[PDB]
């Protein structure tokens, strides 16, 4: 895939984790995409979680959607700063 | 190794993590699916962990069968979506 | 590498990094097997943690030496099995 | 890329993420180089993390710059201890 097409799906992933945190468990948009980027890092700190049931099943959604994403992305901005 | 058989390995995993968690820990069904997936993602927020000796041996059991599962299906899901 | 080998390196860090915990930072043998699994994986729940600078020095020792073994080791024992 | 370079670059990570914790989020120079290296493995206990919109800003860039490079290294250390 050429990179500026992962990089489009990443930001893709991005809207859609960030969005979905602040609606459905009502944090800021600015801790809403840090926890975002927290969470398809796997960094996983746990200053922020999902509290509800909606919430748990939405960042599982995030998860399997969002990590592999992260994942190729981060590779591909590897090869163009080394 | 074939994309459904991946998919039917790491739903087993879900399986044993969701029932384990459940039975040892005592946590709802919903809770125990979502800590299995933040686990064998290795997000681990810690919002939820094992507080029991027997729980502590599962989740390691859960950790080495369960993260390497969960790897390769997302690079395979990865493959069909991209 | 051969698989056993890799087996063999993976427990010398499992050793490792309980005894470490378990004498720098007093928590019980098992509790320290534990933490070490859930470090070497990234889990990271955060239940357990150094709270002394000489354990943050190990912990990151641990993290430097036992991070990439373990992912061998799992990339391995997925072989085993499927 | 040459092991050395990796090195300086993982160095180079390294120097950046302890100096933004300790300048932005004012924990101690130890605590911050400790939570560097949990944060750049994906580790991720928890323990420390920042608390202000800038922290979690300069947190996002570490993730984005840092992860990929501390994956590189631990493979390249990998080479030359097995
Ligand atoms: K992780
Ligand atoms: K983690
Ligand atoms: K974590
Ligand atoms: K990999
Ligand atoms: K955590």
């Amino acid at each position: 895939v050429p990179a500026t097409r992962i990089l489009l799906l990443v930001l893709a992933v991005i809207i859609y984790g960030t969005a979905g945190f602040h609606f459905i468990e009502g944090e800021s948009w600015t801790v809403s995409l840090y926890w975002t980027f927290v969470t398809i890092a796997t960094v996983g700190y746990g200053d922020y979680s999902p509290s509800t049931p909606l919430g748990m099943y939405f960042t599982v959604t995030l998860i399997v959607l969002g990590i592999g994403t992260f994942a190729v992305a981060v590779e591909r901005l590897l090869e163009f700063l080394i």
